């Protein structure tokens, strides 16, 4: 017999209820093949979560061109819009191509992201990056801070909680990377500043975990993915999306952890 999917589901329901949206997770564990799906195939808005992926991009490009990821990017003060922590620190100078994707991933970084976007050709660029390993899901459209509008029934700058998922796992886990790149991506997720209230919070702190956090800041759109390493086990990729159908309908990072939570103790 198969899983009984509709009581996997029940309190994914109740608890979009509470909130006044949409919840999507998709949670795979690579020890036991198990999952946990909810609305895991709809559309979500990315916001700041594309740049985990424009980051493994930028790797996958560092194997066709030795030492891209030292390069530096001397950038003028026009690559500066909000939310760009790291990359105003250093318009004196600029930034390599490394620190700028540890920027976009860790600090979710806008004008690092920007950047990295120019670099492989747009988002485009990046979209043609997510087809090559399969994901026919993912799009980026548009570039910071524009991607954030997160207008219900627009596709631009979507994705879904299984196809972020299943890339996510390919990337970090597979061999979709050479092993020197897929170490430095989990590195640089696992380094991430920004997730301490979402996925993070659901998982027992002795386990590692790596992740990338959106907060669109309208039709309470906001994100998290993640690998999970349990002590001992299998790891666990995880993707949590959420949106609102009114423009000043709340975020919750408490609804993230919530539905991680829910997914991570459902698995298998
Ligand atoms: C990403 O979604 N970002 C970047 C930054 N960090 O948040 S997170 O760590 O990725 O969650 C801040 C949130 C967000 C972002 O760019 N915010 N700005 C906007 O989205 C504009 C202003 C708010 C309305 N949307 C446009």
């Amino acid at each position: 017999a198969t899983a009984l999917t509709n009581l996997v589901a029940e309190p994914f329901a109740k608890l979009e209820q509470d909130f006044g949206g949409s919840i999507g997770v998709y949670a795979m564990d690579t020890g036991s093949g198990a999952t946990v799906s909810y609305r895991a195939e709809e559309r979500f808005p990315l916001c700041s979560s594309f740049k985990g992926f424009l980051a493994a991009a930028v790797l996958a490009r560092s194997q066709q061109q030795a030492g891209l990821l030292d390069t530096p990017i001397r950038y003028g003060k026009n690559a500066l819009v909000p939310w760009s922590p790291i990359s105003e620190k250093y318009l004196t100078t600029g930034m390599t191509v490394a620190e700028l994707s540890a920027a976009a991933v860790q600090y979710s970084d806008n004008a690092a992201a920007n950047l990295l976007l120019k670099e492989l050709g747009g988002p485009a660029g990046l979209t043609a990056f997510m087809r090559s390993i399969g994901d026919t899901t993912f799009r980026l459209d548009r570039w910071e801070l524009e991607l954030n509008s997160a207008i219900p029934g627009d596709a631009r700058d979507t994705s879904s909680p299984r196809a972020v998922t299943e890339s996510l796992q390919k990337l970090t886990l597979g061999s979709a990377l050479a092993a020197p790149q897929r170490q430095q991506f989990v590195d640089w997720l696992k380094g991430n500043t920004t997730g301490n209230h979402r996925i993070r919070a659901a998982v027992p702190a002795d386990w590692a975990v790596g992740d990338k956090t959106g907060t669109c800041g309208v039709y309470g759109t906001a994100n998290d993915y993640a690998v999970v390493w349990p002590t001992g086990r299998a790891p666990i990729v995880l993707a949590v999306y959420t949106r609102a159908p009114n423009k000043d309908d709340k975020h919750s990072e408490a609804v993230i952890a919530a539905a991680a939570r829910l997914a991570l103790e459902g698995l298998g």
